[PDB]
């Protein structure tokens, strides 16, 4: 009957959050009752969802998290459910959805440390019964290295791109309306950098590449970054590069598909990225992609011939050259667009929720 | 009841893939249930096919393949079948369809990748192995025997399995006329086609060089169309360097290959290596003259049919340049090569592979 889903924060403009929502909605469509435990819920609550916001707090995140697990534990003791699915690492999970990378590995590069390490071990320890849903093949060996987790407990899932990201029948109309709204002409080249966490996702690298463009391309090129981050540190870089009139940083928003159809390139030179849903959202929108090979979903871009993947180790000069080459070549971008849409029509990019629900429900 | 077919990748525009599909459909028509294990399946699943896509990935291709094997065996242990047919070399096959050349030979022409692929090849071809081998390239059989000592009686040479739609139709002249009209080819234009994904291996680099080297008269008349799923950029760079921007197109994969075969004037295929080369025979049965390197397993058909020219090893670009020029300049010879191909296609056994394969698979 009842499934309990646990995540620290729900809000619409995050990958973890969207993945949880799509899994919960799939489970509900199979006739299961949906209960959710969280510290905060922003936006609409779907019909039938029982969302419980925990009345606990602490100025220390780790202490807050401890109070949260105690609260959920107590509620579950009184109000039992059939299965418990967590999207953050903690004790008492039947299933864990591995949105995050391995903490212990990242640590090797103490109250807070012992909290996050312990909560990771609560999932991955060989004595834990938690089943792990993986979305990255890269991180599975790292969990095993640190914890010795049994192989049988890992289940690799494909992507779970939503259908509203696919280019619609009226894609030309949507693009035209967007470009009108933003005052873009046919010779303007709009780069989009999408996702909260601009530092990690390489906005600094993107700005440098834009600034380094040859004169003719530099005049034509604009960038919009979309994320919840404080823009203030980046405005300093923008001013020093002389890009005040060519860069905008927008807050999170729901109409990402418009931007994917209206833009000319998605740029994503992340320092690290477990997967990178926006990479595939661009692909299924027919938006060419420039991405670093460190991203877990970068391989799809190469495999689909839907953009360019920058090889490691990162060189800013190499990014600069590649951006210029992609922007200069309108035929190539037209081909990358066609190739993405073709790939999107046969590739297994959408089935994560069905695969996850099958494993969750048995 | 149930037959298990195993191939790492299914997609429409490949020889291995097309051969697999033809055999599977034939076996189904004889009343068998079809199960397929793969890492990726592009396209519709035929009615009645049980297609299992293994949820396994790795940073190393060869390690992924190892996980795939274990995944398949685990399923077979719980859901057994009558016979297991593989189109890639691996342990646990009752029957292997030799869609690949001898790996050990190429390796000689540790390293984790080498050990994996050598081990999987040995799993099939070792004298102690029970796997029955369906051969499509006779040229490769002595190399497997040299390297592994595989018993002669475990090899079964299949004929080609060219599909009916590649044979020149009654309205061939009209199809050609329409194609050339569409692409804007006049009677004095010469179209080369290079067909098949894997352009580097199949020698598109050599083809473009040969085109560029043509005498001025021929060069100006000659066009090339390449058709495959490859990233075109490395070839577009070469095309620009050779000054052939106005004379070459590189197209993505497509299903209407027959009209290109009928519309073209030569198929060029100077491959570095090629186990067989389906497109060579497709050209032949379309009456399209062929220029091919002798390394291709099906090159001997071109010579036997007298339906083109085979460039002998070792490869020298100058000799390809010369041969292309000689073939393009001689319109009577090309007319003869076309007639010879069509004639050969009317008597040779180029079509029956799937029925032969099913016979051997099902006993
Ligand atoms: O204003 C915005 C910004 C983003 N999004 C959407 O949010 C998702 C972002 O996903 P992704 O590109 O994967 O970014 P992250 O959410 O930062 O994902 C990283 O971080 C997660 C952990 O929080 C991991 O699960 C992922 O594997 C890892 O790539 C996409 O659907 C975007 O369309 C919006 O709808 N609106
Ligand atoms: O765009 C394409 C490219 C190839 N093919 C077919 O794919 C097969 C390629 O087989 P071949 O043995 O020539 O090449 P391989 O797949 O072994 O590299 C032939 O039947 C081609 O007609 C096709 O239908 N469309």
């Amino acid at each position: 009957a009842t499934l309990a889903f646990i995540l620290y924060k729900y809000f619409p403009f995050g990958g973890l959050q969207r993945d949880f929502m799509r899994i919960a909605l799939e489970c509900q469509r199979r006739g299961h009752d949906i209960r959710v435990y969280t510290l905060i819920w922003e936006g609409d609550v779907p019909d039938g969802f029982e969302v419980l916001v925990a009345p606990v707090r602490s100025i220390f995140n780790h202490r807050r998290n401890e109070k949260f697990t105690a609260w959920v534990r107590a509620d579950l003791d009184r109000r039992p459910v059939q299965r418990v699915i967590g999207f953050n690492k903690m004790p008492g999970l039947d299933v864990y959805y591995a949105a995050d990378a391995c903490f212990e590995e990242k640590a090797q590069t103490w109250g807070r440390y012992r909290h996050f390490a312990g909560y990771e071990r609560a999932v991955f320890d060989p004595a834990s019964k938690t089943e792990i849903l993986m979305i990255s093949e890269v991180q599975q060996p790292l969990f095993v290295k640190h914890y010795g987790t049994q192989a049988e407990r890992f289940h690799l899932l494909p992507p779970g791109i939503s259908q509203d990201r696919r280019a619609p029948a009226n894609a030309a109309d949507v693009r035209a309306e967007f470009r009108r709204e933003f005052g873009l002409e046919e010779d303007d080249l709009l780069l989009v950098q999408i996702g909260s966490g601009f530092k990690t996702k390489g906005l600094d690298r993107s700005l440098k590449a834009l600034s380094a463009l040859p004169k003719a391309l530099r005049r034509r090129t604009r960038l919009i970054a979309i994320g919840q981050d404080d823009p203030k540190p980046f405005l300093l870089q923008i001013a020093a590069l002389g890009l005040n009139d060519q860069v905008q940083i927008l807050k999170g928003r729901s109409d990402i598909p418009r931007f994917l159809l209206g833009a000319d390139l998605l740029i994503h030179p992340a320092y690290n990225e477990n997967t990178g849903t926006v990479l595939l959202e661009a692909l299924v929108s027919g938006l060419p992609v420039l991405v670093t090979d460190v991203c877990g979903y970068a391989h799809y871009i190469a495999e689909a011939d839907a953009g360019r993947v920058l090889p490691s180790p990162f060189e800013q000069d190499s990014l600069n050259r590649l951006l210029a080459e992609m922007l200069e070549d309108a035929p190539a971008r037209a081909a990358w667009s066609r190739n993405g849409l073709a790939y999107a029509d046969h590739a297994d990019l959408y089935s994560m929720p069905q695969r996850a629900a099958d494993l969750i429900l048995g």
